[PDB]
């Protein structure tokens, strides 16, 4: 099942889509500059691109580290990104009250892994009618994603994306089970599956190996965060090379 | 470090405190019925007791499944429970705005395991000044608990209980690492550590007993559960072990 | 199911048995010294005691680490330990051909975790008729122990002990599942279950004590060490064990 | 570091080598039927190929299982394979005495995962000077493979292949950490790293094995290790397609 996000086709058998940007919206000029560079590189390589950032990072390293610009200023920044570059945007939501105002501006709204089973937030997100990215919790097995998917379907929304970010592996460590992608495809109606390589890690050699491994299984998209910015092009050339190959061959 | 909750002394070298009650509050009458049972068994065995309940099921089976009586109704029931039995109570909170009004009624407020890293909830809970129970996430190392403790401490609240609930073990399984209790005690300033045996699980009663005794053998401040006279039989054995452990020099 | 080892009763509802000693046998004099210390401490507390050592260690830290005195001298040393102290002994075997001669002297023969599924060894061990200690591999679930037990039964030996050593938990780390003991008792006919607390670590003595107490709280036939510190430790284990064993299994 | 095996160059930046065949040798006629199929498919695909088989199943299902053809007959069959086809072969060895006589014939000798820490077997395999395939235990982290490599180097053999087979993940389940390939490259002097996709999966279909094989080979590996109306050929066309692409990109 494919999902149209403006003029982009997202699907497990379509050219991969890059979800990328910055961790926290900190500033207007810096967000536009970072986005500009993603846009330049992705346009150069013909890779569909969705800009990603959080306006309210609810899980932070210290209690007083900057949470981000907040809802109202964040949505203004997202508006400017869309106007300037003509691209879709993605951001997370943490409270039901945020869902409507965020969905009015943003093309994809994201369900944070730690809130993945909060029924109130799931219903509130489903009822926006927006395309939704479901972050798979590290403590949740790939077969348990259909339970989240069914809660969205009950509440009236089937425009869902499932996002791998790794699995708990002993203490303080993550492993990405490459078979999980297929389990999610076969148990959740072949909805688009994307891979958050950044949060699946802990290094640029690791990210590349892990991204290539993932994309070899035939995925709708790759999800990353950047600070290295200038090595983006070399990275994407490799991802595109593998994706073009995999996608050019019929499924067996 | 000990924590006083009314006339109960909670701490890792004190007689263990039982935390128990129901999953989610449905009605006044069934709530008072469950609590009376717990008070009856715990009084005759001489075990300090704190009643536990959630006013909301945050993760429902269905979009249209029953959720619980909610905040305003839940709090009224907790006020009744306290009035009738004169015992402390504990409930979990899921949104920052809920923290202060829950804290007015409930002696201990609980940080759910999924929300343990929600910085706004941590602050709001800390602001209340109430005793806080921190549910250790199944995906978090015991040595990482010190980071959650630090945040409560920078938010001005040191009345913290650390609660074990097992660790992710492959897919859809949990294991309890008995060494984690010790790591938490050493790294988090000997705050009271309690063991949620109920959530650490998923002959099934025999399992809870083996697991509870193994946990309590490491010297814990309390035992946390949801649950012939099966509670009685269980607690008689736990108290015997706890009495022995706590009578040995550290 | 109980197992008689000379005058010792080993079982999940009998007073715990201590298994311990030295890593590898070097000399008669050196062995008698360590053994004598274990014997004196355990005798002082009335804890039954089985002395453990390897005569030929297959899984050494380095290629050229001393392997031990070897079969012939090793067995002479075990014979002396038995005569001097009147206690049973335990040793690992890793080749089928050594099982019979070792079983002439050693009361309990031990199957290394890494050879737990080597059918040849299992059969050679079974055929001795001796009590056998099966070390559970860290990658084997407690519900798989039944299969090892079945292979010993097929080979004519039911006198088996199951030895817990921990489970792989991510990379490097081991975790001991306290529920595994129960699963093994329930699925393997209540064969005696012992707890190798030392391997299970990785150690700190504080950690050893917590982990040992936790496991013994589940009601176990014995405690296995790969080791007045021993006295203080054994006093605590005995306290817990006497309490647990004194109470009826849940009604 | 590359390794020459007859006319095959094995290395993490060379075209992948297939290590392929069966579980155990049963008949000489049944073995040639399998090998001939592997050879014709790989030759037309231009994939270098090494024939794999065991001469003994050391972990029987029951005590009364089909162990296999045995050593004496096995070596004769491997002879016949190398004469007929002109390819290298690989097999596992489980006892130190077997190593030199097996290495006289079999180009690559394999350290079973369960015996990874058997020091006598490591030294015996090392001493043959043959290329050695090290099966990574499901319980060993990739950071710790360097310890086995260390022992082989110390015993004087550097022609080592590292074979990934998955990692213990909870009970009775395996996960393959795609990052471990890189860890092993970086910590073990860039020795050839191969991927046993078959064993990595036997706790979970061709669809599965393909996804997993493609993911692993995407990390740039020296080879693929497997077991088994034209499924191998179709499967290998897809692997070669990805390998060719990956190997043509600069590191
Ligand atoms: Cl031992
Ligand atoms: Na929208």
């Amino acid at each position: 099942m494919d999902i149209k996000i403006n003029d982009i086709t997202l699907g497990n058998n379509s050219p991969f889509v890059l979800f990328g940007g910055i961790n926290v919206l900190e500033s207007l000029d810096s967000t536009l500059q970072t986005c500009a560079h993603y846009v330049e590189v992705t346009r150069k390589l013909g890779i569909p691109y969705i800009f990603k950032a959080s306006f309210d990072k609810a899980n932070r390293s210290s209690i007083h580290s900057y949470r981000g610009v907040g809802l109202e200023e964040g949505l203004k920044i997202f508006e400017k990104v869309k106007a300037e570059f003509g691209i879709p945007v993605i951001t997370d939501v943490h409270e039901p009250h945020q869902c409507q105002p965020v969905a009015e501006v943003c093309d994809v709204i994201q369900l944070p892994a730690f809130l993945a089973r909060q029924t109130d937030l799931v219903v509130a997100m489903a009822k926006t009618g927006n395309v939704v990215n479901i972050k798979k919790p590290q403590f949740l097995s790939p077969s348990q994603m259909k339970n989240i998917v069914e809660k969205f379907h009950e509440a009236g929304n089937g425009k869902l994306i499932l996002c791998e970010r790794g699995s708990s592996f002993g203490y303080d460590n993550l492993v990405v089970d490459m078979l999980g992608f297929g389990v999610m495809k076969q148990t959740c109606g072949n909805l688009p599956v994307i891979f958050d390589v950044t949060h699946s890690l802990q290094r640029r050699a690791q990210a590349l190996d892990l991204a290539l491994a993932g994309m070899a299984t035939r995925l709708a998209g790759l999800f990353l965060e950047s600070h290295p910015l200038h090595l983006l092009e070399d990275f994407l050339i490799r991802i595109k090379a593998l994706d073009d190959l995999i996608k050019s061959q019929p499924i067996l």
